[PDB]
């Protein structure tokens, strides 16, 4: 037919490392402000925790497997920093490092891909005890355990990504306080989102210096603005919910400044966050990749306002998924083009798209999930539309592999190919999905 993609374009399924593996204190494992916040009263819903998660650290051999089965070619996965280094810095638990080298080794003999990210949010509650990430220091340790990775995966892992969403990470996590570490000031929420980009950089750097095969990036989550009325109240208030996600991290990175009107405001209102001269040099070195992370698009509407922008977000009714996200495709395309246009040259990759359904589990272990194939398909057409025109769009990573901890959700949003049965075996059963996709991968084409 037609809408046939690259021989060998990048097709994959993305896991993280708290949402999945779960032994929280096991094997020498250190105590992450995952684990903190998660044991907090009221913190995540029903009370859950990833205290057990998926068990994946214990099934890890079965998951293969199962993505062997999916024939996916490439596994994102998160590395846990305080499992590998419980105080964040000092000493290395051995027995942590063996089980990713375990993972790895398993990934590679069945020919799949690993892509390794550095920090998926599970920051050591040791860090966390010194400033977390307003300490400075944090982005210095978070290199060394960024050096210590790339030395011991030298010939093994050959995409890195540095950052799973710092924009979230920072404003969900310090400023409205409904991640770890769970705070609510604005103002550190600045301090701690340019101490991320801050390590990034000094990570990239160290991976330049170690002289690893591989290719470097970062994964920001993108998700495109639009204006509700006419209003030029509205497109001015649009412009910057956009920049205060978008730009805000897509700027320093790529053009080695923060956006201006953004930082003078923030700057005029709370006060400055202290950088440091040669920073922004540190933060925009030369990358090898972009990962995006995309669910849907926003709705601005001007209407003092609690906030300073002054604006707020238009619920649609567009269909949904079970997070509230309004479904809209094309959006993708949209913020797929426009980072090439506006940002950047360096190839691309969707290191995160997918959608939560209210699985129901067959007698016969079947998953018979509809909405969630179309979904996949039709943002897989529009992928197929920006690489159809400009983008250099090099894969694209399903979330996620398996149900799992939706953070505050906790389990009762499943985003996976495999649907996973906690309450019983912990075991795996294959949605339709996941045997669709096999499908689209196979023989290289989705299908309108
Ligand atoms: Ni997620």
């Amino acid at each position: 037919a037609k809408i046939i993609f690259p021989e060998d374009f990048i097709w994959g399924a993305a896991t993280s490392s708290y949402q999945i593996e779960g032994a929280f204190n096991e094997d020498g494992k250190g105590e992450s402000i995952w684990d903190r916040f998660s044991h907090t009263p009221g913190k995540i819903e029903n009370g859950d925790t990833g205290d057990i998660a998926c068990d994946h650290y214990h099934l890890y051999r079965e998951d293969i497997e199962l993505m062997k089965e999916i024939g996916i070619r490439s596994y994102r996965f998160s590395t846990s920093w305080p499992r590998i280094l419980p105080e964040g810095k000092g000493r290395v638990n051995q027995k942590g490092l063996d089980f990713y080298k375990r993972l790895v080794d398993n990934l590679l003999k069945a020919n799949i891909r690993p892509m390794i990210t550095l920090y998926h949010w599970d920051l050591p509650q040791a860090l966390q005890d010194k400033g977390g990430w307003t300490n400075r220091d944090t982005a210095k340790y978070f290199a060394e355990y960024a050096r210590l990775m790339f030395e011991e995966f030298n010939g093994l892992v050959d995409l890195w990504v540095t950052h799973n969403e710092p924009w979230v990470v920072a404003f969900e996590g310090h400023a409205f306080g409904n991640h770890a570490p769970g705070t609510k000031d604005f103002k550190t929420a600045l301090q701690v989102a340019h101490h991320l980009l801050l390590s990034h950089g000094m990570a990239v750097d160290i991976f330049r210096e170690e002289d690893l095969p591989g290719e470097i990036g970062i994964t920001l989550n993108l998700t495109p603005a639009y204006p509700a009325g006419d209003s030029e109240k509205d497109v001015k208030a649009a412009s910057l919910l956009d920049d205060y996600i978008n730009a805000w991290f897509l700027s320093p990175v790529f053009k080695g400044s923060y956006p201006e009107e953004l930082h003078h405001i923030y700057e005029q209102n709370l006060g400055a966050f202290t950088t440091q001269p040669g920073d922004m040099d540190i933060i925009s070195r030369d990358i090898d990749f972009l990962g995006i992370n995309y669910y849907s698009r926003m709705v601005v509407r001007h209407k003092p306002g609690d906030n300073l922008f002054n604006a707020e977000v238009v619920k649609m009714e567009r269909p949904s998924t079970e997070m509230g996200w309004e479904i809209y495709p094309q959006g993708l395309y949209d913020i797929l083009v426009r980072v090439n246009k506006e940002y950047t040259d360096k190839p691309l990759y969707i290191t995160e798209n997918g959608a939560a359904f209210d699985d129901k589990l067959t007698e016969e272990g079947k998953i018979h999930d509809e909405k969630r194939i179309n979904y996949l398909g039709d943002h897989f057409k529009q992928a197929y539309k920006a690489l159809k025109d400009g983008v250099p769009l090099r894969g694209y990573y399903v979330w996620s592999l398996m149900d799992n901890f939706e953070w505050a959700y906790g389990y009762s949003k499943r985003f996976g190919l495999i649907y996973v049965d906690y309450e019983n075996g912990n075991r795996r059963f294959l949605k339709d999905s996941a045997l669709w996709y096999r499908e689209v991968i196979e023989k290289g084409q989705v299908e309108a």
